[PDB]
């Protein structure tokens, strides 16, 4: 009789978008992973000191508040608010100091110390009885006042340094310590990778009057000392300089850049593990992209996007009289039949696995291209702490918006390439049958052949393995 | 004889650009609307006070200059230049104050007042005889000088606040009012969503000497008072603070953000109406995009672009021996003929209307995509006043340049999709005829069939409605 | 017998990337030019004063250091480091001054002078014996001190102006010159296209103490004068103002913007010429794009990119029983044969030259589009000096990264268009032969015809120039 080849009919599932049209497919999936409803923290440590410490207390090494000086640092931390009192002095901070101290207290790297150099250069530090419980500071009080100097040093890592002043609100103490006159203004300047400065004057003058009013009082109500801070930045291989006068203060530590821990905001669950966490949940194992609105994460995580897209997973449906589909039931994507159901239908295997492999190859290439584009956009030598510190109070990142469009543009090309490859694979099989049958059989030109003799089920399945021969089927003639 | 189907030949009009080639089409149009030569302002109000007021006079509520305190505000306004004198004090402004006052005097929203809170907190305001014609200011003069304080308040909308000082150039008055010494420097600071400050000193010192020289004199030549201003920004839900000392001044009003009117620059015409206006003309009704170089407009207007593009409006011309065109005259885009003119040609209707609808569908989808991209680029909660205030003196916007390329990229995809859809529509009609005629008629494979018998005009037009039958045409045989 | 037409088989060279697939081609090239290992400077002048001058000495017109006051300026220059001493005063610079003097000393344009206006407005300049070897400065010392003034002037070009102070470290000299008190602070302000200021006080006070310590000493060890500088910017058509008090100093010259020379970093070679040079080498003649990481160059150079790409140069290979290739040896890209080698094969010429011209046309259009995009990105009225001055210490430019992706996107479209045009050219030739042979010869449908009679070598080459006739080949019949 006659034989035909083609695909197997399956119900339609969805539609995808290509360059020139919309296609109907029997299966599709997504590229991104979705957030969970909890945090999986099996085999981890959690640090919590929300009842005793504050943000400032950690920097100054108060008694019992020493997160940044530990050998092993947990990846989850929580502490009190920024306006929490201490047990030593009263303190005042500027806006930049607040912005950088929101981050610098929980870095996961190593910190550098240079107090001994100052001690050996200028002698012993000043002493007071109101700071018995604090350790990390250096007070410059020379014998001859004011005696300005300039201190220069070569840095070791990239990070931030805090500097400022420490003064009392009594006029007699101010005159005895500074050695200046009340009706004067004097500055402290920091020059590094950038430039910064701060100004001071007498107690009953500007701008010290505002500092006294805006300060945060301490637990002990008999403390008369206020310390005012500000920040500056350094670089690894260069030299930084500070101008010093009698009365200035500096914290002798460099907080090197790196990664910082996250603060949980949802319920914490044990007895389950993962490898990528955020402040609002975890993510599934082995993902290629993450649906997130920032770049702050702990663990090993892929890049981030703002929304999700669809990618083909099956094959296109092109059918409704032969049209290209086979009504039989077969365990494959391609088949050969002779208008018989149950025994007159057979399936091949090579085309199925080739079509399977094409998708994986194309998807891997697209993922690699996306990774390279991300690296170009953000740079090879990047640090999360610096990236989030530079943003400040802004919650919108333009680079994420720029990156999101690239994936949307790439998905269409991926779909088009996959479909064209499937068509190319399908085209070749039709040629291997025409040359195999010979030139004595006519072809309908629509994938269905029509043979000179009768072709039974064995005739059909012998073609599938390709061991077909013409010698034993010559008998009888029919059209 | 034989019959053929195809399109109708029409003269060529232009060319369009697709992904892979340039196409020749019989009709095209544009996406953007062009500016007019005048302003259509029928049924509108125009405000003009160019002969009496100035920009500063409006903020201080001078006698007869009260634009920002009206229930109904017109959409067109004009006033005098910025260096126009007043009838009260002498005044001095900084650069930021000038930049923001170029806009804040003509907002179309609501303004908030908080003078009563200050009055009930610190008592009555200071009094002088040189400001009898002004109302909108508060002067802080306590009994004990200087007496610094800090004032904190929770805001209601998002906007700008002006603050500064008011002093005389006589030494005795300065000492009597401020209560300080001449050889001193004192500051006023504003902290909100950002930070700002300003400094003052005695009359025969810096920087007051420059303030005296650079000031703008008043109409009355016996005024000895200069008021110096500066600006700051607030946010809706947060708290803002001001540092006050004896002698400072603040204008107790918040100018909320929103839209502001335009100043006509061309001839104004009545007796004609529109719904979108700019400073250089109006735009036609019902446009989808606007050819304009800014985002400042009044009314209901679509997004803006920097140049214009072309979009297909007819069908592609593919012809020069049959080639695919019909030389007859028909009232449609598709037809059937038998090499006869006048009576041997007929036209169908379904294909024409389907091809008509495809263009509308594709164009609507493209427009929606463009709107979504614009919203992503600029943000959902946006205000024109803030957007133009942040730019400053720059006249080039990069976001418009980024947005312009997106439309150019989208137009090519639109054209490609439309052409492919037209080809898909055309392909199906050829199949419905082969199955209708039957298997006893050969096909030339180029859209022309060739029938076994003679096929007259009734034979031709019966096919058009699809009521063709084979029983009554069997007689005679010819090839 | 039978005849066939097609291409000529050549070995495969490489692969290129298109919209929907990867193609195999017999030839390809690149779009960008690569750097050399030296500098070609035949017929050029080189300036070198690394042994006597410094950067600061050039601005002040020291004896023998006068680069910015020459009629003809060489395109290569080199001088000493920034901290080189002079023979006059001691000097101090800020960060912005350093950043701008890294560039302004080697501009190739014209500079403007306005000293005579100052002389005629305020009289003769101050005189000192420590600056006998310097000429380019103006010192304001009026008879009555301090006597502040404001100086306003309309500019001529766009550029930078340096201003500041000149003072001694002795208390008596300070009091005698300035006419102020030691416990005071006074400022100098510059308002133009932007705003800037600087502050000064007494010798044993802040911030003069830091200035004295950080200064650079002069060759003569008996000089007691320090000059402190800062910078400001102007615009062509506007007015700029300066606040002056007794003791200020200004350099009366405007350094107009333009191009500046390069400093060689590699070996310099004569006896060879080019037309585009950089600091690390030269580039080949007649290039369309340059592989560079900046926009600083001298000569006539095209735009710059960060990496290189591939562009097709031959024709696609589509073959492995005829498949479309001819095994004969021909001097062309297309040919006709009759399964005979040596004398039964001929080549045409028109198709070859048409295919050659298509590539040139498409490439030229792409290059023009790229040029227009570059002009849109950077602006029509641009200056290298201003562009690099605004960047500062940053070594990464985002606009180059944005521009690099455009070329990568354009190359794919170029390849697709070229391939489609080649297919369109190839398709038409097959039609001109079917109509020429007539309707009495069958066609195999794969580019090979099959004729009713025998067709020899003269028969083959008769088709080549198209003068074939059917009358003399009618004899005999065969299939
Ligand atoms: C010290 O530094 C810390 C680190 O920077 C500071 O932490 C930030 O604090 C902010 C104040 O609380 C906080 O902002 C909040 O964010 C919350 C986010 O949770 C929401 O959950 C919703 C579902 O329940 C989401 O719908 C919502 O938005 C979505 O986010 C998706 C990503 O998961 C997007 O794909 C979606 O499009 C969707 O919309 C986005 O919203 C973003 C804003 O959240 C927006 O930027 C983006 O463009 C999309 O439009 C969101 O996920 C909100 O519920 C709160 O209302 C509030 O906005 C920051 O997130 C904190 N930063 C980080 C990195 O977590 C800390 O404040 C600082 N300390 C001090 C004292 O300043
Ligand atoms: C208070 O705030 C106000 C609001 O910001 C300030 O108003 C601005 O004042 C500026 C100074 O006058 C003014 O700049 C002028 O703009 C005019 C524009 O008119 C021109 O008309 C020509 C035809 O006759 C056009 O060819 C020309 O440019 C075109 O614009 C098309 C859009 O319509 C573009 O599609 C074209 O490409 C073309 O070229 C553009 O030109 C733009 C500059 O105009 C350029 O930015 C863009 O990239 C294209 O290259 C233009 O339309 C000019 O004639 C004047 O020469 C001058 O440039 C601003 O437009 C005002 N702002 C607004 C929003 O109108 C006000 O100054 C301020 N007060 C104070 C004291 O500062
Ligand atoms: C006054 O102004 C001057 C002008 O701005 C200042 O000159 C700058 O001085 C810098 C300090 O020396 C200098 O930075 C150096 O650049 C060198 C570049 O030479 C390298 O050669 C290598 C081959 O041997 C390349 O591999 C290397 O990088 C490549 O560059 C290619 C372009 O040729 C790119 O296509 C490649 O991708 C590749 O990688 C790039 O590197 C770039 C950094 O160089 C990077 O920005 C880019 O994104 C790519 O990643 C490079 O070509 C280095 O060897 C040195 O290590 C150092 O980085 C600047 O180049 C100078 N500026 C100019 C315009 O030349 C001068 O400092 C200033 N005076 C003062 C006192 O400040
Ligand atoms: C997701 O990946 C994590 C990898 O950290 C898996 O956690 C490990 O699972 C293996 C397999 O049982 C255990 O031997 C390890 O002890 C686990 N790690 C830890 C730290 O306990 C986790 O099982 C994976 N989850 C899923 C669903 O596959
Ligand atoms: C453009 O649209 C405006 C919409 O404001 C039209 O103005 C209105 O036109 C209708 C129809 O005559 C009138 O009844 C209204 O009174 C008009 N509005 C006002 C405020 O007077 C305008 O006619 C339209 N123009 C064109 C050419 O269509
Ligand atoms: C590259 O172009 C330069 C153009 O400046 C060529 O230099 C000129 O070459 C011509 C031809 O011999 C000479 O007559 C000129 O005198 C050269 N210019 C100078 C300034 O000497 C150079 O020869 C070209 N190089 C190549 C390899 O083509
Ligand atoms: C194909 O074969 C079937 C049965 O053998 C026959 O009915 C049909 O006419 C054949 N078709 C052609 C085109 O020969
Ligand atoms: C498509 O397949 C998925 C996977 O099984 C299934 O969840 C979904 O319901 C299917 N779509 C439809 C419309 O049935
Ligand atoms: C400290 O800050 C928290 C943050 O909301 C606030 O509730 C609390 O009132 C503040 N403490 C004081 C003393 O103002
Ligand atoms: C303070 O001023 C007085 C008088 O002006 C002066 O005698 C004294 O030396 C000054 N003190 C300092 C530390 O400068
Ligand atoms: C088509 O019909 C016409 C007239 O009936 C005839 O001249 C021509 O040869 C026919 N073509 C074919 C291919 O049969
Ligand atoms: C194309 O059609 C428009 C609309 O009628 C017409 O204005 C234009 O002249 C036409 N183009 C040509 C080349 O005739
Ligand atoms: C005020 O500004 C205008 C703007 O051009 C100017 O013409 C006028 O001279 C200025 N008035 C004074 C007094 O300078
Ligand atoms: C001004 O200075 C003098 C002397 O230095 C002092 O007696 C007087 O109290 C000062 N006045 C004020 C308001 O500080
Ligand atoms: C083509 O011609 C050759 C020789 O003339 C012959 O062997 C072959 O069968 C012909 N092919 C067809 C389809 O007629
Ligand atoms: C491709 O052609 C170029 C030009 O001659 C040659 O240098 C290169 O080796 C060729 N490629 C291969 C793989 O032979
Ligand atoms: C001047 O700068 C160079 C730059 O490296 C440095 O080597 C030299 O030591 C500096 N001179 C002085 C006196 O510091
Ligand atoms: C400096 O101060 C003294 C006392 O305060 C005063 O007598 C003298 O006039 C002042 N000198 C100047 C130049 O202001």
């Amino acid at each position: 009789n006659q034989i035909c080849i083609g695909k197997a009919i399956k119900p339609i599932n969805g539609t995808v978008e290509t360059v020139s049209r919309m296609a109907k497919v029997t299966g599709m999936k997504k590229v991104g992973g979705e957030r969970m409803q909890k945090i999986c923290a099996k085999g981890e440590q959690i640090h919590d000191s929300s009842s005793a410490c504050g943000i400032v207390s950690h920097h100054l090494k108060q008694e019992g508040c020493d997160f940044p000086f530990l050998l092993n640092k947990p990846k989850f931390a929580t502490t009190g608010p920024m306006n929490t009192s201490t047990t030593g002095f009263n303190f005042y901070l500027t806006e930049k100091a607040k912005s950088w101290m929101n981050i610098t207290w929980r870095v996961l790297g190593e910190n550098k110390d240079f107090g001994d150099n100052l001690v050996e250069k200028y002698g012993e530090s000043g002493a007071t009885s109101e700071g018995a419980t604090l350790k990390n500071y250096y007070w410059y009080v020379p014998t001859a006042k004011p005696g300005p100097v300039v201190y220069e040093k070569l840095a070791e890592c990239t990070g931030t340094i805090y500097y400022g002043a420490l003064l009392s609100d009594a006029e007699a103490g101010y005159i005895a310590v500074t050695g200046r006159n009340v009706t004067e203004r004097w500055d402290v300047r920091f020059t590094g990778s950038s430039e910064s400065s701060i100004s001071f004057s007498g107690p009953k003058q500007s701008p010290m009057e505002e500092y006294i009013i805006k300060s945060v009082r301490s637990s002990v109500d008999t403390v008369r000392n206020i310390i005012i801070l500000d920040s500056g930045r350094v670089k690894k291989g260069e030299t930084f300089s500070i101008s010093l006068s009698s009365g200035a203060v500096v914290i002798p530590t460099i907080f090197c850049d790196g990664d910082f821990a996250v603060t949980p905001q949802v319920q914490i669950d044990k007895d389950c593990a993962s490898d990528c966490h955020s402040a609002y949940g975890s993510f599934p194992n082995g993902s290629s992209f993450i649906i997130h609105h920032s770049v702050h994460t702990v663990g090993s995580c892929p890049p981030s996007i703002l929304r999700n897209f669809d990618v083909i997973d099956g094959y296109e449906a092109t059918w409704e009289f032969f049209t290209g589909g086979i009504q039989g039931a077969i365990d494959g994507w391609y088949g050969v039949t002779n208008h018989d159901t149950g025994k007159g239908t057979a399936a091949d295997q090579t085309s199925t696995q080739k079509a399977v492999e094409a998708i994986t190859n194309k998807l891997n290439e697209a993922i690699e291209n996306g990774n390279q584009r991300y690296n170009q956009l953000y740079g090879l030598a990047r640090t999360q702490a610096e990236l989030l510190g530079n943003l400040g109070k802004e919650v919108n990142d333009l680079r994420l918006e720029t990156f999101t469009e690239f994936i949307r543009l790439e998905t269409i090309l991926v779909n088009t390439r996959i479909i064209e490859e499937h068509q190319a694979i399908g085209s070749k099989k039709k040629e291997e049958v025409k040359r195999l049958l010979g030139p004595n059989a006519l072809d309908l030109g629509n994938g269905c052949f029509n043979l000179t003799h009768t072709c039974d089920s064995n005739c059909v399945n012998s073609i599938s393995r390709g061991t077909y021969t013409r010698e034993n089927y010559i008998h009888n003639v029919t059209l």
